[PDB]
């Protein structure tokens, strides 16, 4: 029996399995190789990943994501009590435990973050077991580099609940330069590491396979969600314009613009423009518009500018040059965005980018050859 790699992602999860000496990328039911990492509880059932994803809309109170950003940590902690602010969701104290609270089958229940992530590693597992055609009982997960050790215990517990035995949690980037084979090499290895929430820059000084996590460095509220919300503000005014109608104030109108913001957003990495199209945006007027890469590049310029300032700080933290980093990792979603690509490129004088590995697959990719070598 095969044992998977899973990226258990602030917003997105990914599983592959190492058969015959190559990764497969697992394809959920709806053939996506990413899955939401959401937990949605409503009347009749607890939706997992694209399911829970796609009603978020309907059921903002009761759709939960995020788990990561509370996993491991006490209610009490700064980092929860400024995080709270952003949900839709409730979050209560139990013995200074932090808890989601919602509505299931008209019944208020409450969920420790280790059980709402046990759902989504749940919906991974299920993932592989649809592939491979037999239960799977073996995982390697991965962590940010600059977990503790309450939010790597509360992550493994998260896969035992799934039902998986653990054999290790593994950092995030090590995962990310062993998918490139940087492991079998001292080589200065930096991972710029951008997802949906998130941006993580870490340099390992990989020597004889051993890895030394020499600077960490980014924005734990940085991700490819800041730039849909650019494009969202962009748009309401847009429509305000047009129809001299305000959208600002319904929740629901705005999440469904904001869904196909993150859309046109993902065409703008291929394509130099992106079609619009909702149908009942507000008040039954359709919104059919269109957005060129270079206005979408105008409106987050800041954003995409400020991912060079954590690259800086871990050069500086490391004590190394940009001449003395050996091999550039782009991994996370959002550097499939063809600016943040060019600037990190021009920062670093036109080195290569190492991004022939899906950057959304990297991390579980390095995950599934690591659980195959353990096993
Ligand atoms: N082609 C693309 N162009 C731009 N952004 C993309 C593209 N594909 C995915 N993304 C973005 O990647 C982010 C998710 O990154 P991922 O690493 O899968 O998740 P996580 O947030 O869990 O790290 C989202 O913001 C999504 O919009
Ligand atoms: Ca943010
Ligand atoms: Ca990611």
């Amino acid at each position: 029996a095969a044992a998977i790699g899973i990226d258990l992602g602030t917003t997105y999860s990914c599983v592959g399995v190492f058969q015959h000496g190559k990764v497969e990328i697992i394809a959920n039911d709806q053939g996506n190789r990413t899955t939401p990492s959401y937990v949605a509880f409503t009347d009749t059932e607890r939706l997992i990943g694209d399911a829970a994803k796609n009603q978020v809309a309907l059921n903002p109170q009761n759709t939960v994501f995020d788990a990561k950003r509370l996993i491991g940590r006490k209610f009490g902690d700064p980092v929860v009590q400024s995080d709270m602010k952003h949900w839709p969701f409730q979050v209560i104290n139990d013995g200074d435990k932090p808890k989601v609270q919602v509505s299931y089958k008209g019944d208020t229940k409450a969920f420790y973050p280790e059980e709402i992530s046990s759902m989504v590693l749940t919906k991974m597992k299920e993932i592989a077991e649809a592939y491979l055609g037999y239960p799977v009982t073996n995982a390697v997960i991965t962590v940010p580099a600059y977990f503790n050790d309450s939010q790597r215990q509360a992550t493994k517990d998260a896969g035992v609940i799934a039902g998986l035995n653990v054999l290790r949690i593994i950092n995030e980037p090590t995962a990310a330069a062993i998918a490139y084979g940087l492991d079998r090499t001292e080589r200065n290895v930096l991972i710029f590491d951008l997802g949906g929430g998130t941006f993580d820059v870490s340099i390992l000084t990989i020597d004889d396979g051993i890895f030394e996590v020499k600077a960490t460095a980014g924005d734990t509220h940085l991700g490819g969600e800041d730039f849909d919300n650019r494009l969202v503000n962009h748009f309401v005014e847009e429509f305000k314009r047009k129809h001299k109608k305000d959208i600002s104030q319904n929740k629901r109108a705005v999440r469904r613009l904001r869904t196909a913001c993150e859309r046109a957003k993902r065409t703008l990495s291929s394509s130099t423009q992106a079609s619009l199209e909702i149908d009942s945006l507000f008040e039954g007027i359709d919104f059919y518009t269109s957005i060129t890469r270079a206005r979408f590049e105008e409106l987050c310029s800041d954003l995409f500018r400020s991912t060079l300032e954590p690259v800086e700080k871990a050069l500086r933290d490391a004590k190394l040059d940009k001449a003395q980093i050996h091999d550039l990792v782009l991994v996370g979603g959002s550097t499939r965005i063809p600016k943040v690509q060019k600037l990190l490129q021009d920062f670093f004088n036109g080195r290569d980018l190492n991004k022939s590995i899906n950057p959304d697959e990297a991390v579980a990719y390095g995950a599934a050859v690591q659980a195959a070598i353990l096993m």
